[PDB]
C-alpha cells in the first residue's frame, strides 16, 4: 500500500503553515523565514496543487508599490514554473497592532474602514491570481470583557462590512465567493460568531447571502469540544461548504493546528468519508504549523504528512462503504429508514393513521436494538485494517 | 435592599424543576413526588408568575382519555384558584424507551410518525392552558457513534417534522411559535444543532421560518465553553429570542442545572444587562434542579434563589448603566463608535476616501489604548456593591 | 489477523458494565436485568478472565443473611463452572439516598460509621471470593457549593476512613490491597481527589502508604481534558498502579464509559504501548456501558469489542516498537540521551563544567531539529497498518 | 467603603506582568517595554509590597558579567528607594530557541546541564535580593505526540534536577525553598506534572521533600476544569502551600492570565475565604497579563484592581463567617460534624456498635436534608452586599 498525493487530489497549503517560524506566546522563532517561492518549489514537489495567502504573508506590510509589484512578479514565475494554482487568499486583520479591537468590528470606526480598504486592495490581487474563494477570519473580532463590546453593534458592523464587499465584488464582475471562517477564542477572550452555526446564521442575514459560504477548520469546532463531521454535514445541507481546512486537535485547548490524523483520528475518519461521499469538490486545504521543535526537515515531513493521512483515511473509508458487510449492518440499523420521508403522505394522513399512535406498539418498538455497536466496531476493524 | 419578586416579574417555573426527585446516573431518587398541584400552589406563594410543563409532567405516560381529562381539570383548577399562568409547554420525547434514537430522527420511521402524533395532541392541549410558546427540545437527537446517524439525512428529517408542525398549527388558526432549545451532549454523545448558532441556521431552512425561534438555556452554552450573553445577543440581533432558560453551571461537565446566579457569576450579570437594555419581554424561566442534597425546605429556598439573584443582578446592571462614570467610560472607549455606521457615505466614498487608506496614521491608531480595563472594574465594582 | 482473546490476556468485567440497564438522568431503563450467574456464563464464552462486583450488585440492598448466602452460593458455582475469577471487588458508596453527601466524608459523622461498616463487610466478602484489589471511588465525596464542603476537615475524615481499613485488612492478615479510583466530577459538582496525581499525593499522607494504590480510568483523566498515558506513567513511576479500568471518552462533557478504543483511538495505542512495554501484569478491566440503543446482543457484541480493540492496538504497538526503522527514529529523536542520568558526574563536576555553561554553544543547540513529527507519522503509519 | 492597599497586604507583581509587551501568537507587540526600575516605583506607588523576576526580565539573556553587575545595581538601588521587597525568582527556561523540547527534561543531555547550570546561576542571585522562595514552571516540559517523550525517563531526568537543586541549596547553606509551578497544556501540547495534585505526588519522591512546595496558579487549574479552592485546600492540607499565584480565566480555553477577580468570581470568593482562614502568610502574587488593547494608563488599571478585588473580596468572605445566621446554617448543614472524628473511639468499638450498622435507620439519614442551597444563597448575598 501506498499512498503518494498527486496535483489531482487538491492538496493546498497556506504561505503561512509550512513557513510557521516557531513564535508561541512563550517562545523566540525556532526557524529562519522561508520565502514565498521556496515554499512554492517544495510543495510542488511533494505533490501539493496549490498555495494559499494572506496579502501579508506575500507582501511585506507597508512595502511601497513597486516593491508590491516585484513581490508579485517573483511569485507569479515560482506558480508558473511549477503548474501550482492559488485557489484561494484571504487578508491579515489581526497581526498588526492597529487590529487589537478588531477590523470590521473595531471601535474605532476610522480602522473599520482602513480594514475595508485593505482586504478590497487584495481582493483584486486575488482575483488576479486565480483564487475562486477569498476567506475571512475574524481572528481580532470579539471582546476578554463583556463592556467591552455592544455585540448587536458589532453584528451590524460586520453585516455592513460583508454587504460592502459584496457590493464591490458585483460591481466590479469578480468570479470571486467570500468564505468566513469561525473560531471560539484565541486570540481574543471569545470571538464573534465562534462556530460553524453561528457563522451560517450569520450569512442569512446578509444583503446577498448566495455570495457567503463558510470555511470551517477541524482544531476550531472541536476547540469547543463540538463533532466536526456533524458541523460540516450542516455547512453542505445548507449548501455553504465553500472551503475547509484540515489539521488536528487535541480536545480543549490553545488552537494547536496539529497536521492532519494527529488529534482525533476517529473525527478524522468520518470527515473524510463524508467529504468524497457528498463529492466536495473543493480544495482539501491544510491549515496547520509544524512544531517549533521540528527543523525544515521536519516541517516537510509534517507537510508530506498530511495529506499521506487524507489519502490513507480515504482508502479505509472507501473499503467501509463497499463493504458487503457493512451494508447489511446499515440496514440492520435502519440507516435506509432514516432516509425516507417520516411522512410523505401528509398532515392529513398522518393524523388519521391509527397505526402511528392510537394503535402504535411502543412496547415492541422500544424492544428493537439499533444495532450501533456492532456496526462501529466494522468501521473501527476498517480504519485499523483489521478486517476479519 | 429588598428583593421580592411579583407575578409582574414574569418568573416561571417548569413543573420538572422543583418537581425533580433527585435520581442521577448514579443514584435513587432522594425526594418523593410533588403533585402538580402543590407545585402550583408553593410557586404561586413565592411569587411567581407561571408554570410550563411536559405531556408527561402532567398526564401520566399512558394514561387514558378519561384520566387524562381528570389531570388537566384539577391542575386548571389551580391555575384559576392561583392566577397562575401556562406560558409555554413542550414535550417529552426523551424518557420514554421508544425514544432511545431520537424522537423526530430516529431512524425507525414508525418512531418519527408516533413523536409527531404525541407532539400534535400537546400542541392542541397547550393552546388550550394559554400557552404563547412550545418548545422543542431534541435530547434523543444525534448519536454516540458516527455511522449511527448520516447527518443530512437526519436534517432532513428534523425540518420535515417541524415543517408539519408549522402546517398543523397555521391550518389550525393556533397563536403559538415554536422555540428550539439547543443542547450541545448528553443524554446522547453528539446532539444534533448543539448551539444557538445551528438551531439558528437551521430555521431559516424551513418552509415558514416566521413560526420558529431558540429557546437558549444559559448551562448548555456555557457546555460548550461559549459565551452565553454573546449568543443571546445574536438572537436578539436575528428577532429569534422566542423564550429563555435560567440556571447555572460550571464549566464543560454535565448538564448541572444549578439555580441561576450560581455557577459563573459575571456571566449572570452580563445576561440580565442585556435582557433588560434590549427590552426581552418574555418569560424568565428557571430550567433548573434543585440538587439531591435538598428536602423540600431547601427545594423551595432553591426556587426562591433564583429569583433573587435576578432582581439583585437587575438593580447592579441599572446602576451600571445610569452612573455618569460608566457613561463617560463607554465614550473613553468609544462604544458611541461602534454604534455608527462604518460607511454610510457609501462604497464608493470609501475607495475615494484617502483617510482611510493612502493617509491613515496606522501607528497613530495603534498606540490609542482602548480603556476596557477600567471600565471592565467598573461593572465590577457595581456588581459587587462597592462603588467608590 | 485475528484477535481472540483468551483468559490469559486477563480481561475481565464489571457485573455492572454489561448489565447496566440503560436508565440515564433522561431516560427510563430500555433493557431488562441480567442474573449475574448468567453474566458469568456469557463472558466466560467470549473468553473473559473475570468479572467484578460492588457489594449491592450481587447482593441486593437489605437482603436477610440467609438471602445473602445464597446469592453467594449461586455465584460461586458460576465461577466454578466456568473457571472464572474475581480479582477486584468494591463498594456502592453512591446509590442509596443515605449516600448523597459521600460515604467517608459525609457530612453526618452516623452516615461516616456506616459507610464504614458497609465497606468492611463486603472486604471479607472480597477476600472469600479470591480478590487481590479492593476499589474505592468515592463518586459522592465532594459539593456543588463552596461552603457545603471544608475540603480540609473532608480529606482528615477521608484520611481516617482509610487508615482504619488499613488497620482492620493488617489486623485480619488479609492479601489485599486498596486501589483508589480518581474522577473530577459527576455524580457531584466537583469530587474529592479528582485526578491521578491528587490521589497520588493523598496515599503519601496515609499511615501505611504501601497498602494503597490507584485504579485510573480511562475517561476520567479526559474528563479533565489530561494525558492518560502520561498519567498512567507517573502512577508506574510512583509503583502505584495496583489496577486499570480501560474505556473510551469523547473529550470533556459527561462519562460516557464507552468500550474500549472507542474515544480517542491514538490515546488508546499509547496507552497499551505503555502498558505492554512496563509489563503491567494486573487485570485489563473494562469499565464501559453498552449504549441504551442496544439490546443483548449488542451488549455482547459491545464487550466482545474492547477485547478486540486491545489485541489490535497491543500487535500495532509491539510491530511499532520492533520496527528497525522506528528504532532508528528513536535514536534520531534522542529518546537514548534522555535515559541517560543529566549529571552522573555530580554536583561539584557539573559546576566545574565549563562546556555546561561557559562554553556551551546555545545557538548550535537550539538548531538541531528533535525529528518528532518523522516519528509521529511511523507510529501513525504502525498503526493504521499503513507500513511502507 | 474604600479598599486601598498597603505593603503590608503582601501584595506582589512579576515584572514580566505588567511589563508584558502584548505580542500573542497571533499579533504583534502592541506596547514599549517596561524599564524594571520604572515598574518598581509604579507599582511600589500602586501600594505592591513587592515584586519578582525571571533571570531573563532583569539580566538581558547573554549580558556580559559586566552588563550582569550594573543591571543588578540599578534594580537595587529601586529597591532601595521604593521600600519594595523581592520575596520570589525563578528561572526563564522556555522562551529561548534552546529550551524548546524542555530544560530539565530536554532529550538532549547537554540542554539539561545547561538548564541546571542557568538556574544555580539565578538561585545565587535570588538569595543575593533577599527571595525566600524560587518557582519553577517546566512550561517546555511534555510534547506534541506520544512516541517523543518517554515520561518515566522523563521524571527520572526531573527528579534527578530538582535533586541536584536541593544539594546545591544545602550545601551553600541558603535559606530558601522550591516551589513548582504546575500548568496542564501551552505552550506544549501536554506538560509533565499537568495539576497541583500530580506536582504534590511528584514532590513525595524526591531525596529532600521538605525543601519542596507547590505554586499553584488559578487560571491552570481551571484550564483542567478543576475547582481550584478545592486543589489549594489540598495543598494546604499537605502543608506545601509556598507561594500563589492569583488571576483570573474564563474556562477551559489557553491560558489567559487576566486580572484577579475576573474570569470566576465565586470561585475567587471561596478562594479568598479559604486562603484568609486558613491563615496563609505568604506573597499573594499576581501573575497576570494586562489586556493587549491596554495603553499604559490601562496597565496600571489593570494591576490596581487586583489588589482591589482581592481586598474586596477579603471583606466580604470575613462578614461571611461573622454573621450569627451564617454561623447557624453551618451547623444546620452539620459542617461542625464534619470537623469531628468519625471514630475517635477506634476499630473495634465500631464493628461493636450496632448503631452503625446492624440498628442504623438508613431511611431517616437519607431523609434529612443537607440545607447547602440556603447556605449557598447566603454566600451569594455576602458576595453582592445584598444581606438581609
Ligand atoms: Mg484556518
Ligand atoms: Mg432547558
Ligand atoms: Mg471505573
Ligand atoms: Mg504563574
Ligand atoms: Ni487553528
Ligand atoms: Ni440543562
Ligand atoms: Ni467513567
Ligand atoms: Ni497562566
Amino acid at each position: 500500500m501506498n499512498y503518494q498525493p498527486t496535483p489531482e487530489d487538491r492538496f493546498t497549503f497556506g504561505l503561512w503553515t509550512v513557513g510557521w517560524q516557531g513564535r508561541d506566546p512563550f517562545g523566540d522563532a525556532t526557524r529562519r523565514a522561508l520565502d514565498p517561492v521556496e515554499s512554492v518549489r517544495r510543495l510542488a514537489e511533494l505533490g501539493a496543487h496549490g498555495v494559499t495567502f494572506h496579502d501579508d504573508d506575500l507582501i511585506p506590510f507597508g512595502s511601497s508599490d513597486s516593491e508590491r509589484e516585484e513581490h508579485v512578479k517573483r511569485f507569479r514565475q515560482a506558480l508558473d514554473d511549477t503548474g501550482m494554482k492559488v485557489p484561494m487568499a484571504t487578508t491579515n486583520l489581526f497581526t498588526h497592532p492597529v487590529f487589537k479591537d478588531g477590523g470590521f468590528t473595531a471601535n474605532d470606526r476610522d480602522v473599520r474602514r482602513y480594514a475595508l480598504r485593505k482586504t478590497i486592495r487584495n481582493i483584486d490581487l486575488a482575483v488576479e491570481l486565480g483564487a475562486e474563494t477569498y476567506v475571512a477570519w475574524g481572528g481580532r473580532e470579539g471582546a476578554e470583557s463583556g463592556g467591552a463590546k455592544d455585540v448587536r453593534d458589532a453584528l451590524d458592523r460586520m453585516k455592513e462590512a460583508f454587504d460592502l464587499l459584496g457590493e464591490y465584488v458585483t460591481s466590479q464582475g469578480y468570479d470571486i465567493r467570500f468564505a468566513i471562517e469561525p473560531k471560539p477564542n484565541e486570540p481574543r477572550g471569545d470571538i464573534l460568531l465562534p462556530t460553524v452555526g453561528h457563522a451560517l446564521a450569520f450569512i442569512e442575514r446578509l444583503e446577498r447571502p448566495e455570495l457567503y459560504g463558510v470555511n470551517p477548520e477541524v482544531g476550531h469546532e472541536q476547540m469547543a469540544g463540538l463533532n466536526f463531521p456533524h458541523g460540516i454535514a450542516q455547512a453542505l445541507w445548507a449548501g455553504k461548504l465553500f472551503h475547509i481546512d484540515l489539521n488536528g486537535q487535541n480536545g480543549i485547548k490553545y488552537d494547536q493546528d496539529l497536521r492532519f490524523g494527529a488529534g482525533d483520528l476517529r473525527a478524522a475518519f468520518w470527515l473524510v468519508d463524508l467529504l468524497e461521499s457528498a463529492g466536495y469538490s473543493g480544495p482539501r486545504h491544510f491549515d496547520f504549523k509544524p512544531p517549533r521543535t521540528e527543523d525544515f526537515d521536519g516541517v516537510w515531513a509534517s507537510a508530506a504528512g498530511c495529506m499521506r493521512n487524507y489519502l490513507i483515511l480515504k482508502e479505509r473509508a472507501a473499503a467501509f462503504r463497499a463493504d458487503p458487510e457493512v451494508q447489511e449492518a446499515l440496514r440492520a440499523s435502519r440507516l435506509d429508514e432514516l432516509a425516507r420521508p417520516t411522512a410523505a403522505d401528509g398532515l392529513q394522513a398522518l393524523l388519521d393513521d391509527r397505526s402511528a399512535f392510537e394503535e402504535f406498539d411502543v412496547d415492541a418498538a422500544a424492544a428493537r436494538g439499533m444495532a450501533f455497536e456492532r456496526l462501529d466496531q466494522l468501521a473501527m476493524d476498517h480504519l485499523l485494517g483489521a478486517r476479519g
